[PDB]
């Protein structure tokens, strides 16, 4: 498969090529590294066994995170192999919630750097900074400025842990080629006083640059990235602040192959949970009344994709909007209220101002209650009783992370609703057995269901713009993977260990549709779309890097002597 | 200083050149790595402040060891800067006793390989295995076959941790250039069934090769190494089995620049402690009567070096021998006894056989009692009581490790001998306070006092052979560094935190002597030997690696054009 | 512009980066090469002054060719700067006709290899041979199997000189980036016994493989190339045998971005000359009656493209065909005759057989007489006399090469036709002066007018297919660049020294048309097509290769320390 001119000691320092003890004797000798390794030869399975044994001997998830990061920086194939050996187990270590703790400690435990750092002071030279990255083919970028790491706020340059972790799941869950992936942090300063005082802070020790200077900096970054890597290069924004998140997305989405996972990714997984839920309530989306606790990026993204799902049912915009209510820290969003943004006003219905959520549930009497504001215990005992009275099967999504910030637990919800609640969360909960002897298994509205498959699909068929329809259709694909049996068990999402298959089926729909409606740019069009996607999916198998040896007929192979 | 052609990402992957955040902006830009690092610039001391802070959050010496090995494999300069920032703290983490536990878990915790692995199956091809090592200039090699890791037994290919750890001290304590150091393991197999059934064992899964197949294999190793790196390249044996260690040493020491630390290194440090003690007993070494508990590599080496010291005073070989007595697992070593060897018989005096150590002490009535048999509490209350009766100031060396294998504690030794005992150990004991107000600070007979300075000295002056006299003279230098005050405080060795300077003064003597005795091969002869050695010592300061920029007169610098 | 990680000696060995004495002092120091070059610094024009001076001291075009190839393999920028400094002078040295003589001596004079060699014995492994080429981005390939080097025959693997030479013109005349160009030879053997007995022959010493083994081998080549470099990669066939050239073209032209220059390139340039001539005859192409001497790759290609031009005027396919007549070695091509082919029969009109060219002319009474059969003096005094009688301004193209194979000279053509003939040739003739005071400057139908501009155009807009209409439109563009003044001077083509701009205006049209007709694959669509193409054109100015240096505010640039 592969060819390389790199040899000797330096080869072992390249994590894309390094196989450690998986190198055969033949390989070692041919590559000039025989003697640099112990005289044992391991299958990949033995390599995993060793890593897992070290993994289980550690006493915290943080130490486990550090282990797996070292492994990535040493042997890329073995890293992803381990991740895919038990994806449910290793996802929450390399990504949320553990990665968040890593970001908090990032300046302290900073050792082997990952990704690319671009500062405001590199303005007018971003192109030159990109040239420090040793990979010339990039198809997927995750970028953050570190101002709103989910539930942790502004961590500045320390937020670099997020793109790295996220891309690890691009590859592990979606089969994206990691060498074609680029983590990026945009350091324009920070408003975190603790980091401004920390002598170990690895980022710019300055306040955040705002206004036009920041806007132009972002413009240059979009230009630099697309100019070098091509307009087909996917560019995903992550953990920007509310205002800049929406502003940047609307500005770039119709000229660049870009999207924001916090807004659009969360929207897709949240909607997927609803469609799956409708198969239990056996009613339609138009029969629903949706109450959001939270009116941030996720809430507005979800609500927007809910509207589009209603339009798909034929229901026009102005009527679809009226079924959706949002609440923030100042109270319910209503017409004429102070402290409102453009994106909030479009859900500001004429209604008496309200502040207390308990009262709001009792007034609105919604069918679906979706929490994303990270208010731990917001769905109090009275909330759940009320919901269980207003609806036969109340839909309760407590998507806030981590568990300490969850709106309610699974036990707490099923207990009080006496088993009739339709439940999903963002943090994981153990199954719950009821007095009737029935057991429920609430699922996780994990964003990982969405972005890997989308990114694989977009990149595979060469889609140049990512429309809201991609995410709506993606949500449908996820809901389709849920069996009626899973629903009867209380699961609203596919099992986590099937995440790679989900990602595949998501990407297939995109590719199939893209060639159908002529939005694809990759040609010639493949006969089989399913096989076409698989062909581009990263394998955890070690590639051969030895040169292809083959002979010629001796007559023309002989050395001439005259 | 140095100029490198390496650039970009691969440069950051070189631990010899990589400075991490110590790279200035200019450097990052000129080296094509700007953007690969966070936008902060740290001094070296700040980098230290980051590592130590990570270090303190760890709950075991093993995890501490792992942190430092990671650092070594990332940024060599910073590693050594951390090591030298508190040598007494970090020495027992990277080397004994922690490195021993690391060797046990080596196959489990194996990640970034260090050093060079050579196997009996590479027989006839050792020269080519050497070429896999990316440094062409080697001045110091440490080699083991893992058969007798001290106190831990046969750990086979997992013994690679020892050479690596020891060379960290060559550099940290002796200023040896780490790029010029080569850790080697010779894997001929292992008799450890525990590793032979461990699916994660990184070594050869076979029994140890013995006899002529092994002997011939070592002969090629010495040939290949001396051929490639030159005859002046220092080759130190470590943790070989008892019989092999002696056989190989006598076979190679006259032709190759080689020595065994377990034997010759331990001998030098033990003798140094005695010379120091003489300044307390205020008598000479010819007045002493030495009893050894143990008759292995260390004991016989120490015993041999005491004779040399005695010969230096004026005694012949025969008389000096009779002042030394050995005991092993089968009892006292005397003429006629069964189960004797070549070096043991050399000390087998005509005497009735004995086995009980108390009785042996009572009979011989020795001045100095030395223990190196790793038998905890061997120096009983009775033995200490007897020694304190036969002598005003009995010399007691409990050199075995770790503390659990120490012949006695400093607490029980001083107490029973009523504060009169002159005590040293291999493991570290806290100070002991006497009822008379005095506090005694028993020192530690670390091998690290010896091998770094010797290696630096031998290499700097290009000495081709390492004689016993190098070690005797080294022992003198070490004792000379102990002040009269330290002796009255009960210290037989200088403070470990001054190990750097001790290594220097050792290397100095070797160089001075070698040029005077005409045994040095490095020329021209330097005028100042002190400054000469210092110039050869590794610094933990970051080297400049940018290209030398400098202008020329504008007249001849200008671009010529059509005119 | 670009940033390279290559440094020191190896950097000087890269002809894409090496500037020789144009390296400033700063560059030399920063690139770690200071001292490897003499202490002088030259501008690019001085470097030119050195090469040309060496150039002029040579006594043969062959030695001149060698000098320039050495330069190419040393310093790519300077090579092309020299080439473009007098394109009319250097074109016939690096490409036809000198490159032909080089191909003959190629095995003898073989030194620094250029391009990529792929053999029938690499069948099944072509993809891996491709990986040996150090450039991963390829936008233009020129391939030959050496079977029919124009006028020279089967030179086998010695034909590698042609792709190499032609691509030098892609870059020099068209601004193609040479790092993105790949010369290829397909060695399937040779029928040249002279090379088969030459012990110095660098190719396979075997007979040519034919049939399905050859057909399948080409199929893999196109697959491997399109797979690795993308379907948008331009693949130009050159100097293939007659039957293969047509078969492969019709087989691949619809699926791959490919074209044959000998057929389609020559057709475009020939048609361009006719369009120019029409502005002198002041009639339309449908009024013409064309007689070809020759019925090979060039003739049939030209003939096919004339029909397309006629179809564009308003005629159907059938009527336009009857205005064209072909003659080959067996005589006139008519319905019923033996020894006909697929493309020849397409022009086989119902007519009595003929063989004598004078009689053929007398019968058909053509307006345009075109020769491409490489038969010197075929246009006899009688033929020229007849043409000047049948026509007021007879169009005479003697396109064969070299001069010794020219159907007639400009001197004898103008003279006999009494200065009324409209004349063009493939070889260059000096101006001819008429008795009426007028001097005529007969132009040259070089293929170099066509392929560079086309290739630039196709690649810049990502065109997947190359239609006949690209070549017709190109022919129009070329003729449009000839002024009325030039036509009255007797020139049917623009000055060769303006080939750069001609290639630009060709590429422009292709791009403009492709975006309008929706055949382009490069997006976003540029607003200014002219500036777009210029931005893609290779410059002979040295690129900056030093790293971008720039400071940050002192506050955040400073090294943080313990405070």
């Amino acid at each position: 498969r592969r060819h390389t001119h790199q040899r000797g000691y330096l080869l072992t320092r390249n994590p894309h090529l390094n196989k450690d003890l998986a190198f055969t004797l033949e390989e070692r000798q041919q590559l000039n590294i025989h003697g640099l390794l112990p005289p044992s030869f391991n299958s990949q399975e033995i390599q995993v066994l060793r890593v897992v044994k070290n993994f289980e001997h550690l006493n915290s998830d943080f130490d486990r995170y550090l282990l797996l990061m070292d492994l990535q920086d040493r042997n890329e194939k073995l890293f992803y192999r381990v991740l895919t050996s038990d994806i449910e187990k290793f996802m929450p270590i390399v990504y949320t919630p553990t990665v968040g703790l890593a970001c908090q400690q990032y300046s302290l435990v900073f050792r082997k750097p990952r990704g690319l750092f671009i500062t405001i002071h590199d303005r007018g030279h971003i192109a030159s900074v990109l040239n420090a990255w040793p990979e010339d083919v990039i198809k997927a970028i995750v970028v953050t400025d570190g101002e709103r790491i989910l539930g942790l706020g502004d961590l500045g340059c320390n937020g670099m842990g997020i793109p790295v972790g996220k891309l690890a799941l691009y590859t592990a869950c979606g089969g994206m080629n990691p060498q074609e992936c680029l983590p990026v942090i945009l350091d324009v300063g920070t408003e975190n006083e603790e980091l401004l005082k920390d002598p170990l802070y690895i980022g710019l020790r300055q306040r955040r640059v705002r206004g036009s200077e920041y806007d132009d900096f972002l413009d240059e970054f979009m230009e630099a990235v697309s100019s070098k890597y091509g307009m087909n290069c996917l560019i995903q924004f992550e953990d920007f602040a509310n205002v800049n998140a929406f502003r940047l997305l609307n500005k770039y989405r119709n000229q660049y192959c870009t999207f924001n996972d916090d807004i659009q990714g969360t929207a897709s997984v949240a909607v997927a949970g609803l469609l799956a839920a409708l198969r239990i309530t056996k009613n339609k989306l138009s029969d629903q009344t949706i109450l959001f606790q939270g009116a941030g990026e996720a809430a507005l993204g979800i609500a927007h994709l809910i509207v589009m799902a209603l339009e798909k049912e034929g229901l026009p915009k102005e009527k679809a909007i009226k079924k959706i209510w949002l609440v923030d820290s100042k109270g319910l969003i209503v017409k004429g209220r102070a402290s409102l943004t453009q994106e909030k006003e479009k859900f500001a219905h004429e209604h008496e101002e309200m502040k207390n959520l308990e009262a709001i549930v009792q007034e609105i009497k919604p069918t679906a209650l979706i929490g994303v504001a990270a208010i731990g215990g917001a769905f109090s005992e009275q909330i759940l009783k009320d919901m269980a009275a207003f609806n036969e099967r109340p839909i309760i999504f407590a998507l806030s992370n981590p568990t300490s910030k969850a709106e309610c637990s699974a036990e707490q919800c099923y207990k009080i609703t006496k088993g009739r609640a339709i439940f999903a969360s963002g943090s994981p909960f153990d199954p719950v057995t009821l007095p009737n002897g029935q057991t429920l298994y609430p699922g996780q509205g994990n964003n990982s269901y969405v972005f890997p498959g989308v990114a694989l699909g977009v990149v595979a068929c060469g889609l140049r713009q990512i429309t809201d329809n991609i995410f709506l259709t993606t949500a449908e694909v996820i809901a389709q993977q849920v069996s009626d049996k899973h629903l009867e068990e209380g699961r609203l999402y596919p099992p986590l260990n099937t995440i790679r298959d989900v990602s595949l089926k998501i990407a297939e729909k995109i590719v199939k549709d893209a060639y159908q409606e002529k939005t694809a740019t990759v040609y010639p069009e493949p006969q089989n779309k399913e096989a076409f996607v698989r062909s581009q999916m990263y394998s955890t198998d070690y590639d051969q890097i030895l040169p292809d040896c083959y002979s010629w007929p001796e007559e023309v192979q002989k050395i001439q002597t005259k």
